[PDB]
């Protein structure tokens, strides 16, 4: 069912995330953390503590999907085991700031043609797929594109519901 979905998506906030490649959403997926250019870092900082929920919806540029979603569980930290990206050309691991853990609540893709009645008012309602890495989505577009995701029954909410 999609109640406890609704439950965790009650009042939070939305970002997304546009991946180079598919490697680094596998690399999330498989160790639970992601870690942006600091503009980015700085805004889900503030959004982690500002909000019951921060969502990460992630679309590998080009692919024509989006990948999955996932929630913020910290706030971004440095120092841990380096995570492998595999960077954008001119981009080198240093640039990166920390490192959000994040628990995941959606591994099932979802193909562009399907949200296509969406529009994300924080990006000129243009539909919710185009926007910058980064990108706020707002409340209701937000909840929206994250309730079109195929159910992922290999996740249990409970523990996250706990987390907030
Ligand atoms: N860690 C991933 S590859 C990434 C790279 C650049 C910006 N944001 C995220």
């Amino acid at each position: 069912g999609t109640s406890k979905l609704k439950y965790v998506l009650q009042d939070a906030r939305f970002f997304l995330i546009k991946s180079n490649n598919h490697e680094n959403v596998s690399l999330a997926k498989a160790k639970g953390v992601w870690s942006t250019l600091p503009v980015n870092e700085k805004k889900l900082n503030l959004a982690f503590r500002s909000a019951r929920s921060v969502i990460l919806i992630f679309s590998v540029r080009e692919s024509g999907k989006f990948q999955g979603f996932a929630r913020l569980s910290s706030e971004s930290h440095h120092g841990g085991s380096p995570i492998h990206w595999v960077l954008p050309a001119g981009m080198s691991a240093k640039m990166l700031g920390g490192v959000f853990k994040i628990d995941w609540i959606c591994r099932r893709e979802l193909p562009f043609t399907k949200s296509a009645h969406l529009t994300n008012p924080w990006n000129e309602h243009k539909p919710v797929k185009i926007g910058r890495d980064g990108q706020e989505i707002e409340l209701e577009c937000g909840t929206q594109l994250c309730l079109l995701f195929p159910p992922d029954e290999s996740i249990d909410l409970y523990q996250v519901i706990h987390k907030m």
